[PDB]
């Protein structure tokens, strides 16, 4: 997920420049959902994931908004002490607590049932247990008990219209989020928002604590201390999943760092290398990223040093020199199916070679293939996600920068051997693999393109519509799922701010019966993959002017009144004069466009997959429960104020008032998947709604750690090297912390307090 924001100082012909890239993966339906809301103090325009209440991406005329993962550590776990006799209990302050516990059965269609137990301790849910040594590991997150309230912070903060009113609503945001600002008047800002455990001296966040109380954490910090910039010196905020700040702590999890190698670097150049941009400019830099080759930048200097001395006869020279002649942007042939330079497929197959010599040796089996991919890893299908510098290849950068880096090589990772030898012999492995394909002419290549699918399978596994509906596209590109940007104060033009987004393959999702797509269905597919935009509208004026259809609603409850205008791309403007009549009307166009891809991803979410599609979803159904407490979510909603709590029921029986109106008669107004699947949807409630949140935006960005599998690496580098050095070896694999990452904040504006202490540790 990437952002940009550029404040006055940087901006042509404009205040500020917001560009938006969130990525989540490419399907069909869209992951995002268009819609405007006004009444009852909204007045709001964008887009957002899974059509939650609270739109993530978008604008209120005043200010504008966004966010990327945060990438924070605010989970940790808690290695529960078990009893031999006490079947369900575990040690706490000295006593035997109970653990809670909860029996689900999953229904599977035209299968048999399958039922198991969850259990719940003061720390969490149990995620393992090691018989062997009389443990129940529980999972701790810094945000249980605040799911329902950071739905809530994200749909009130689209009324805020300052920065002191949009931090109130981002101190109130529990997941790890980087959130970003931007208003009429130039001012940008950024938060990495979150709840993130106040923990105990010499707790070390990336290895499991004791759960007996003496590792409890003192709470949570305060919001003083997240990340937080309000127009900076530089003029911009930059961010591709990198650190927020300097000093400040990654996610636990082995795979994610925030090093001297970062694909944010590549935005940074872009900014850097001009003093303003202009809006077509600004969003030009999704084309520039887009087709960036991410290792080229970072290997290239070791590269030439260790191919210096060779005359241009030698193969290993000629695929350095075929690198430095290439600007490292990737460019389909005419025939879509290959790349004009082949520079990617050699620096794949030169890192898969180098990761083998260098990380992979070092790391005793089976954790070596942990650091083995090249980042290049991919199918005909293409790339799953977005392409980003491997764990292995972050890693090894730091090797080669040696002296410069500040991490300290605890084993050389060349073992023994100068590092221009292990570069020449990968290039050699390289050489060979690659020749044996295409011929000994590097000139001639024709290397594979990454291709691109829609997927039909949600990013959980589970359909959110029928196989067929699966669209390939030639070209892959980094960027983001949607692309949005916001324009404030232009020079041009009799308008305050300017929105726009592009929402592939369309703002609908609807098939009827008869198999006739939406006239919405994929008239926006065409426009994502060549690089193209469409008019946010948020006034009147505008929506009045664009309007393609107008209806009026009854709301069932007060047999009030709402107002549903959609634009030339269907995207549904709601106006209704209280928070209940509102959010139903969301509710509402939300159930005509996206029915069955809601009701998948409700079923996805609650891990009741299986009762409708069969014994394919049983492991999924199972993960899913395991990994949620129903009563914590239930009990967060039912103690929500009259105002909040009208904005889950509204949304719900807006729903509930068009799944009437389908079932009243199915044969023209039933979304064809329902007929494919064999089952019919049924009512919501504002369980479902919330539980649309916590599955597919806690559960899928806040809920990240490897603490168990660090411990098993930890003790596997402690075998090989000794206790001494194997520590010091996984803080060279794993580090808590990176003083050379590219921070989102700059080194200038602030750094993070907060320490950490390495000696005497719960590893100790
Ligand atoms: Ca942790």
């Amino acid at each position: 997920s990437n952002m940009w924001v550029i404040g006055k100082n940087k901006a042509q012909d404009a205040k500020a420049i917001m560009v938006n890239g969130p990525q989540f993966g490419w399907y069909v339906p869209a992951y995002t959902y268009g819609i405007g809301l006004h009444g009852a103090g909204y007045d709001v325009t964008g887009n957002t994931p899974f059509a939650y209440p609270g739109i993530v991406f978008g604008h209120n005329g005043t200010i504008s908004w966004g966010s990327t993962a945060g990438g924070g550590d605010d989970v940790d776990i808690f290695a529960e002490k078990l009893s031999a006799e006490k079947p369900g209990y575990y040690q706490h302050n000295g006593e035997w607590v109970k653990m809670l516990s909860r029996k689900e059965t999953i229904a599977v269609k035209d299968g048999q049932p399958e039922t198991f137990t969850v259990w719940r301790t003061l720390h969490g849910n149990v995620i393992w247990t090691d018989t062997a040594t009389q443990t129940a590991y529980a999972k701790a997150r810094a945000w249980d008990g605040k799911e329902v309230a950071s739905l809530l912070a994200w749909t009130h903060q689209m009324k805020a219209k300052n920065w002191p009113e949009w931090t109130q609503q981002a101190a109130k945001q529990a997941l790890t989020i980087n959130w970003y600002y931007a208003d009429v008047n130039g001012n940008i800002g950024y938060v990495h928002t979150g709840a993130y455990p106040d923990r105990q001296p010499g707790h070390d966040p990336r290895l499991p604590v004791p759960g007996t109380g003496k590792w409890d954490w003192k709470g949570l910090l305060s919001f003083d201390l997240n990340p937080k910039v309000y127009n900076p010196q530089s003029g911009y905020i930059a961010n591709w999943n990198n650190s927020p700040q300097k000093d400040y702590p990654a996610s636990d999890s082995f795979p994610f760092l925030w090093g001297g190698a970062d694909r944010v670097t590549e935005i940074d150049t872009i900014l850097d290398k001009q003093p303003r941009f202009t809006a077509d400019q600004a969003w030009d830099v999704i084309r520039q990223t887009s087709r960036r080759d991410l290792n080229l930048r970072l290997f290239l200097p070791a590269l030439k040093d260790a191919t210096a001395n060779l005359a241009e006869n030698d193969p290993r020279r000629q695929l350095v020199d075929k690198l430095a002649s290439w600007d490292g942007e990737n460019l389909v042939n005419d025939d879509g199916k290959t790349y004009q330079q082949p520079g990617s497929a050699i620096l794949d197959a030169w890192l898969t070679s180098m990761l083998k010599r260098t990380v992979v040796a070092a790391v005793p089996a089976p954790f070596g293939k942990w650091y083995s991919a090249s980042g290049y890893e991919t199918t005909p299908d293409g790339p799953t996600g977005s392409l980003n510098i491997s764990v292995g290849a972050k890693i090894l950068y730091e090797a080669l920068q040696g002296d410069k880096s500040p991490i300290p090589q605890a084993v050389d990772l060349f073992g023994g051997k100068p590092q221009q030898e292990v570069i020449l012999a990968a290039l050699d492995d390289a050489w060979q693999t690659l020749s044996k394909r295409y011929g000994n002419d590097v000139d001639s290549w024709k290397t594979p393109a990454m291709a691109l699918t829609w997927r039909a399978n949600n990013f959980f596994g589970v359909p959110q519509a029928a196989a067929k509906e699966a669209r390939p596209q030639a070209e892959y590109q980094n960027r983001g799922t949607e692309n949005d940007m916001i324009v404030f104060s232009p020079t041009s033009g009799n308008r305050p701010v300017l929105a726009w987004d592009v929402v592939a393959p369309g703002q609908s999702g609807f098939i009827a019966p008869d198999g006739k797509k939406d006239k919405h269905y994929d008239d926006q597919l065409k426009m994502y993959e060549s690089f193209g935009r469409k008019s946010l509208w948020l006034t009147p004026q505008d929506v009045d002017e664009h309007q393609e259809s107008q209806e009026v609603l009854q709301v069932q409850l007060d047999q009030g009144e709402v107002k549903i205008v959609r634009d030339e791309y269907g995207m549904p403007h709601i106006y209704a004069d209280d928070t209940y009549r509102l959010f139903y009307g969301y509710g509402y166009v939300v159930a005509q466009d996206r029915l069955f891809q809601m009701e998948m991803a409700r079923r996805s979410t609650q891990g009741t997959v299986s009762e409708v599609l069969g014994k394919a979803f049983v492991s999924f159904d199972k993960d899913i429960r395991q990994n949620y407490w129903p009563d914590s979510i239930r009990a967060q909603i039912a103690s929500l104020s009259a105002e909040d709590k009208s904005i889950l029921q509204g949304y719900a029986d807006g729903m509930n008032a068009w799944i009437d109106k389908v079932n009243a008669s199915p044969d023209k107004l039933l979304p064809q998947q329902f007929s494919t699947f064999g089952f019919k949807p049924k009512h919501w409630e504002p369980f479902d709604v919330a539980m649309i949140f916590v599955g597919t935006m806690a559960n899928r960005w806040s809920d990240s750690t490897s603490e168990i599998d660090n411990l098993a690496l930890l003790t596997a580098l402690k075998d090989k090297y000794g206790k001494q050095q194997g520590m010091a070896v996984f803080n060279q694999l794993k580090w808590l912390v990176n003083p050379s990452a590219p921070t989102t904040i700059a080194a200038r504006e602030s750094a993070y307090p907060l320490k950490f202490d390495l000696q005497n540790t719960q590893t100790a």
